[PDB]
């Protein structure tokens, strides 16, 4: 549908298409297009661009469904709860202890991971979708080794300043930085990784 962009109340900028992950959904001038990614490449939910094949494990060539979400708990480690479908508004994924559910949401329902469930069409919604990607990769500065020590910070977990799919430990003195589980994002308020990048990733200033 050409008027997708807006009836969601997405901005300008590209989208996973639900079926077919060599494919995406291309919102310009407030007008969608499904449109292919060149030969060798296919749609990473992740940086919202086409990406090297090999880089996106959940989109698996020679299927009769190339999107492959169906162990994503396990493949991706992700923790205990209701996540976003990476290529879906209108399913989800429920994970418990490495195991798999794909849910759907009811029709006319479109699921909202602040809630972890679905709900009537509203005016903005989809926005599981909408976040600025952090950079792909990131470049760490030479000398961020110095970040735990340098800020004097506590034993622990605290965000990583480059990027809102990582996270920073401290401990004696050293600094790690971890991702979080692809397709998951730092939440700097309980640090932890959630399924939430709109508010993790910049989400709000794009609408």
């Amino acid at each position: 549908a050409v008027n997708l962009c807006t009836q969601y109340g997405w901005p300008n900028g590209n989208y996973p298409d639900p079926y077919d992950c060599r494919k995406y959904i291309s919102c310009n001038g407030a007008v969608a297009t499904v449109m292919s990614c060149a030969l060798g490449t296919v749609f990473n939910p992740n940086t919202r661009n086409c990406d090297a094949y090999g880089n996106v494990p959940i989109c698996q060539y020679a299927l009769p469904s190339p999107i492959v979400v169906t162990n994503i708990c396990n493949q991706y480690g992700w923790g205990n709860g209701n996540f976003y479908h990476p290529y879906n508004c209108a399913e989800y994924i429920g994970c418990a202890n490495g195991l798999t559910t794909v849910n759907a949401c009811g029709a006319g329902q479109y699921y909202d991971q602040a809630l972890g469930r679905c709900a009537l069409a509203g005016t903005g919604y989809c926005r599981q979708y909408v976040f600025t990607p952090p950079p792909a990769p990131v470049v760490y500065p030479d000398g961020f080794d110095t970040y735990c020590s340098a800020n004097n910070l506590a034993t622990g977990i605290h965000p990583d300043p480059y990027s809102c799919f990582s996270y920073v430990e401290c401990t004696f003195g050293r600094t790690t930085h971890m991702p979080c589980p692809a397709g998951l994002s730092f939440d700097r308020s309980l640090l932890v990784c959630d399924g939430n990048r709109y508010q993790n990733c910049g989400g709000n200033v794009l609408v």
